[PDB]
């Protein structure tokens, strides 16, 4: 019936990264993402009017608190018009990279838009794990949260420690490494495995591209061809979509 100013405090919270790592949680806002993100993560509280609590299965072992219709959202939420439903989730146990089929590599894209549209890219052709490295976007801020579409119920996002060295590793296991470059293979011409082969494909921001340290471990170079009516980049968003579109096309 009421929120104590811990858990108030606590909430208010997780819209900072410090927080998110001291309590190893992260909040979701709104009936649609927090029902379809509630069967894959671990909920540790759900808060929300009788409305928004019926209409979803009942966490096993989480803090329930049913608030009044007058409750103010505001007072807790990350967003410009809340909806009346937050949930928390743990964070999941920060994971070994995995490759399982085609699998992304985000190195330095830095902005939260471009990290949520590649998410929802990734969840529609059914990219299963994307790996994110230095410099790039914090999945579970509520920023890119909000503007997942759903994706995290199925996309895996692994924060990397040492993407290098994770290359590095992989590359010399067989599995090839693929890189977007303004000078490369058409991706057209390029022959690629099945979407369900291993295969990391490496995208950098359009700002500044895959760093040379990076671009060293890379396998196969792809272009995505120009054709304009005249003789710099696209969106890594863009560019990454076209990519999906065309492994999958082949598959």
């Amino acid at each position: 019936a009421m929120l104590s100013a811990n858990q108030i405090k606590f909430l208010r919270s997780l819209r900072e990264r410090k927080y998110r790592l001291r309590e190893q949680a992260f909040a979701v806002e709104g009936p649609k993402l927090v029902g379809e993100m509630l069967p894959f993560y671990r909920c540790r509280m759900l808060v929300g009017t009788a409305a928004m609590l019926r209409a979803v299965s009942t966490p096993h072992d989480a803090e329930v608190v049913e608030l009044p219709e007058s409750f103010d959202f505001k007072r807790i939420s990350t967003q410009t018009t809340p909806q009346p439903l937050m949930a928390v989730f743990d964070l999941p146990a920060e994971p070994e990279p995995v490759v399982e089929g085609l699998t992304l590599l985000l190195d330095g894209v830095q902005d939260p838009g471009n990290v949520g549209t590649i998410l929802r890219t990734a969840d529609w052709f059914g990219i299963r794990h994307v790996w994110l490295g230095t410099g790039s976007a914090d999945v579970f801020s509520p920023k890119v949260v909000q503007a997942s579409m759903g994706a995290l119920a199925r996309v895996q996002p692994t924060p990397l420690k040492n993407t290098v060295d994770t290359l590095a590793y992989f590359r010399r296991q067989g599995i090839p490494v693929y890189g977007a470059f303004l000078d490369g293979q058409s991706l057209y011409e390029a022959p690629l495995p099945n979407f369900t082969e291993p295969a990391i494909l490496v995208l950098g921001s359009e700002g500044r591209g895959i760093s040379p340290e990076v671009a060293a471990e890379i396998t196969d170079r792809l272009t995505i061809p120009a054709s304009g009516l005249s003789v710099e980049s696209l969106n890594v968003a863009i560019a990454t979509a076209i990519l999906c579109s065309e492994w999958r096309r082949r598959s």
